[PDB]
C-alpha cells in the first residue's frame, strides 16, 4: 500500500531525501538515460509528440524536421507492423521489437500506454544478437535442481554465465520487505554478499509495486546525468508521460547514488513474480559501465518468468508434501 | 514398459506391421529426411565417421573429400565452439547450433550421443530468424488463462499465431495412454477433431518413451523418401547410430502412412512432460511439405517448457484447493 507520490521535480515537487524518498514518483522523471534516444507518438495518427534532447544523435536529423512528422513517413515498413502488434487497450507491458538500418544498427522497441506509443532507439551490434537456445539450454539447469536453496544457486551461476556480469545475486523478500541475498555468483576477488540481509527502505514501497508490473530495470552507467524529454508533459494530456514500461527511463538519483557508494558502474534487476506478488529480484552488478544487448535482456526476462513458476512448483509442492 | 526392440531393417530385422509395430526401433532407421544432411563425427578427434547420402548437395563437396577429414579442417571457426559446448558426458539433449555462410545460409545444430557427435545442416533464409521476443510476448497469454481446459485453448491458439500450421491440437493422454482432443486452433473450413479420443495404438510405448526424452519431432513431407547414412553403423562401435536426438530423423513408415490417410502434408508435435511423465502432446499439421525454421522450433521446445510448468502448476493448486 504505498504512499502517494509527490509531484515531479518539473512540477515543483520538493527535493528527495531519506526522510520522504517513498515518495519519489520514480516512473514519472521527464528524462532518460544517454545511451539511446526515445520519441513518443499518438497512438492514432503516429504523430510525433514528445522527443528526447539527443534524439539528433541517433537519429541523425534536428527535432525541427521530427516533431510533429508522422511515424508513417519516419518508420515506413515499420509503422503497419507497429500498430498490428499494440492495439489500443493492450497491456502495457506488450512490445514490439525491431532492428533498424540506419544512415549502424540500431534497435527499436515499442511499447503502449494508454493512446500514447512510446519508442526506444539504441544502437546494437550485428553480432550482440542472442538465439533462443540461450534460453533453452538454460532451462536443463534449472529443472534439476532438487530443492529452492539449489535452484537459487544455479540459477544466478547461469545469469552470470550468458551476461559476463561481475556480480549476480539472488534476493528474496521477507513477509516485512527486508531481503536477503540467499545465493549469488561472483567474479573472484570480489567479496561476498552472500547471507546477508538488508533493511526495506534499500527498495522502498512505489519501486516494488512498480516492480511487479514491469519485470526488468536496468542503470548503464551510474554516473551518466540523464536526458531531458521535450516537450516535457504528454500534450495529448497535459500530464507527465508515464516511463515505467520503459527501460530507457533514468534512474532514481538516490539509487544512483547508492550504487556509486557500492562502487558498481552499471546495475540491471529482473523481478521474480509469484502469485502476482514480489517474492525477489535477480540483481546484477558490474564494475564498470556496460549496456547489455536488447535481445539479451529479453532473454533475462523471460529465464526471470520461468524462475517464477520453478519457485511456484517448489513452494506449492513441499507445502503440498506437509 | 516398452517392449524389446527388433532389429532394425538394415540389420536383417522383421518387417513391420500393425501386429507388431511396438517394436519398431523408431530411434535408429540409419536414414534421415532429405530437405536436410546429416554427419557424424568423432567427439575428441573431430573425424568424420558417417554422412547422408546427400551430403554433396548442401555441402558442395562429393564424399570423398569429406570422410575421414576433421571438423578442424571442416569448420575451423565452429569446431573449437563445438568443443566447449558440448563437453564429454553432457546431456544427449543438449545443443549447439550456428548459422553458417557456405558457398547460402545453413543452420547448424549440433547433440552429442556418448563419444560421438552428430551434425544437422538445413537451409535457412535470412528472414527466418526469430527473436526472443516471440516466446517473450507468448508467455503473457498463458498466464493468464483461469483454469486447465482455457489453458489448452488459448496454447493451441498462440502456436497457430506463430507458426500459421493449419491445425494445432493439444493432446491429452490418459491414464490407459488414449488420448483426447482437448483444445484445437484450425483453419476455417477444416473439420474439427475437438473432443474426439482415440486408442493408445496409435502412439505406441516406445514413442512414448522417446518423446519423453526428446521434446521435438517432424515430418516436413509425408511423401518424401529417407536418405540413407554410409556408412550405415557408427564405426566406433559397430552398431546402429542413435537418432533420437536429431529432428532430421527418419520418420516411421507406419507414421507417415498415418498421415498421408489423413491428407496431411506435414506434421510436428512437441511434448508436454510433466513430473517426468508424458502429459500430452501439441500435435500440428499441415496441408502441404512444409519446413517451420530452426528458429521458431526452438521456440515452440520452449513453448512446451513452460506450457508443462503452468499445468503442473494448475494441477497442483487445483488439486491443493481440494
Ligand atoms: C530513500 C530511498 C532509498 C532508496 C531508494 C531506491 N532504491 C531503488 C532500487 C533498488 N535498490 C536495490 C537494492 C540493493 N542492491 C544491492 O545490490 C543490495 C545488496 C547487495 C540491495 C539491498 C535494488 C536491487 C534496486 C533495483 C534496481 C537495480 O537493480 O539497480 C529505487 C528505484 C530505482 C529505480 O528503478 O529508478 C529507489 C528509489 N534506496 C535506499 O537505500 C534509500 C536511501
Ligand atoms: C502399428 C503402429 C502404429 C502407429 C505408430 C506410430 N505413431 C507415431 C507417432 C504419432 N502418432 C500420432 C497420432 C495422432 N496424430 C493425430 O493427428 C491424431 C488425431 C488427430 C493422432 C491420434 C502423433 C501425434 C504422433 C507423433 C508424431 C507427429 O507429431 O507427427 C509413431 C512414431 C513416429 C516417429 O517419431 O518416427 C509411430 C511408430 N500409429 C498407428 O496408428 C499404428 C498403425
Ligand atoms: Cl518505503
Ligand atoms: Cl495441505
Ligand atoms: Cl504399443
Ligand atoms: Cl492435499
Ligand atoms: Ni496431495
Ligand atoms: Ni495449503
Amino acid at each position: 500500500d504505498p504512499l502517494p507520490f509527490f509531484p515531479p521535480l518539473y512540477l515543483g515537487g520538493p527535493e528527495i531525501t531519506t526522510e520522504n524518498c517513498e515518495r519519489e514518483p520514480i516512473h514519472i522523471p521527464g528524462s532518460i538515460q544517454p545511451h539511446g534516444a526515445l520519441l513518443t507518438a499518438d497512438g492514432h495518427s503516429g504523430e510525433v509528440l514528445q522527443m528526447s534532447l539527443n534524439a539528433a544523435t541517433f537519429l541523425g536529423q534536428e527535432p525541427t524536421v521530427l516533431r510533429g512528422q508522422t511515424l508513417a513517413a519516419l518508420l515506413p515498413e515499420q509503422w503497419p507492423a507497429l500498430q498490428a502488434a499494440l492495439p489500443p487497450g493492450c497491456p502495457d507491458a506488450l512490445q514490439y521489437r525491431a532492428t533498424l538500418d540506419w544512415p549502424g544498427h540500431l534497435s527499436l522497441t515499442v511499447h503502449r500506454v494508454g493512446e500514447l506509443l512510446i519508442l526506444e532507439f539504441e544502437p546494437t551490434e550485428a553480432w550482440d544478437s542472442t538465439g533462443p537456445h540461450a534460453l533453452r539450454n538454460a532451462m536443463f539447469a534449472l529443472e534439476s535442481a532438487p530443492n529452492l536453496r539449489a535452484l537459487a544457486e544455479v540459477a544466478t551461476q547461469t545469469v552470470r554465465e550468458l551476461t559476463g556480469f561481475d556480480r549476480v545475486m539472488l534476493y528474496k523478500f521477507a513477509p516485512d520487505a527486508t531481503g536477503e541475498v540467499i545465493a549469488e555468483a561472483r567474479r573472484e576477488g570480489l567479496h561476498a554478499f552472500l547471507g546477508h540481509r538488508f533493511p526495506a527502505s534499500d527498495i522502498p514501497a512505489q519501486a516494488r509495486a512498480l516492480y511487479t508490473r514491469h519485470l526488468l530495470r536496468l542503470t548503464a552507467d551510474t554516473r551518466a546525468a540523464a536526458v531531458p524529454l521535450d516537450p516535457v508533459l504528454n500534450p495529448q494530456t497535459n500530464a507527465p508521460t508515464p516511463l515505467g514500461g520503459a527501460v530507457l527511463r533514468a534512474t532514481s538519483p538516490m539509487h544512483m547514488q547508492y550504487l556509486r557508494n557500492m562502487g558498481v558502474g552499471s546495475s540491471l534487476s529482473v523481478s521474480v513474480v509469484v502469485g502476482g506478488q514480489l517474492w525477489g529480484l535477480i540483481a546484477c552488478h558490474h564494475q564498470t559501465p556496460y549496456v547489455l544487448p536488447p535481445d539479451l535482456r529479453t532473454t533475462l526476462e523471460s529465464l526471470g518468468r520461468l524462475l517464477s513458476l520453478q519457485v511456484q512448483v517448489k513452494e506449492a509442492h513441499h507445502h503440498h508434501h506437509h
